């Protein structure tokens, strides 16, 4: 039971280099860059938007450009712009 109902532990995946959490959306062959779509939602921790990214079997990421851009939303980067985050 969640004996925890009052308690919620803060979890920050990323900040600073790239400061927004997201699922990217690697490609087939042509693979250089991934679909990276900003996930609105509350990240309730690592294993939480850990598998929201896998679930269509994707991983979660961090990339920049989606900082100064009040419109954050989905990006054309490259897989090295997205690194994935310590820890997870």
């Amino acid at each position: 039971s969640p004996a925890a109902m009052e308690r919620q532990v803060p979890y920050t995946p990323c900040s600073g280099l790239y400061g927004t959490a997201q699922c990217c959306a690697t490609d087939v062959l042509g693979v250089a860059d991934l679909d990276c779509a900003n996930p609105p939602a509350t990240l309730a921790n690592a294993t939480h938007f850990e598998s929201t990214c896998a679930a269509i079997g994707q991983r979660a990421r961090c990339c920049k450009d989606d900082v100064t851009n009040t419109g954050n939303s989905f990006l054309i980067i490259n897989a090295a712009n997205c690194q994935t985050p310590a820890g997870l």
